[PDB]
């Protein structure tokens, strides 16, 4: 029986580059002129967005997506935090999401039921191993898991047989 890996990953070196291109895209913008504002990338997973303002950080928002895709990141994996703000300025933590929770993976495993295929899904650590009779079933399942409203950037690999 064939199988393949659903995964949620995002590359570490590429989202480290995203965070310094944003940080450098910021020392180009008149309007960060002297501007104390800034990128963290914090243990590969969380961004921390800080500027004096909460309108600063939305720009920065729009610096980090449009590098995040510019390195080949689906940007729906980034989960905003609320915008902090005290006398210092605002701050925000944006969690880079990895890895399909057991929440996310039952969820998964359901609409594959819903969508009555013919694979049998199970939960590996933070992946989803799918398994079919056919290869032509597993992809009917990637077509089905590609086109879903999910919360979660999908990528797929280890095909086994």
């Amino acid at each position: 029986m064939p199988s393949f890996d659903v995964i949620s990953e995002v590359d570490k070196h590429e989202l480290t580059n995203a965070v310094d291109q944003a940080n450098r895209e910021l020392d180009t913008r008149f309007d960060f002129k002297g501007v104390e504002a800034k990128f963290e990338l914090e243990d590969g997973k969380v961004i921390n967005q800080s500027a004096p303002s909460d309108f600063q950080v939305k720009q920065m928002t729009d610096i980090l997506r449009a590098r995040l895709l510019a390195r080949g990141i689906d940007v729906r994996c980034l989960e905003f935090g609320d915008v902090e703000t005290n006398l210092a300025g605002a701050r925000q933590k944006v969690t880079v999401k990895q890895g399909i929770e057991q929440k996310q993976a039952k969820q998964l495993v359901a609409k594959l039921k819903e969508a009555k295929l013919k694979v049998e899904a199970q939960i590996n650590g933070d992946k989803l191993r799918v398994t079919g009779k056919k290869r032509d079933d597993l992809q009917d399942a990637i077509a089905v898991l590609k086109k879903a409203d999910f919360e979660l950037p999908l990528q797929f690999d280890n095909f086994r047989d």
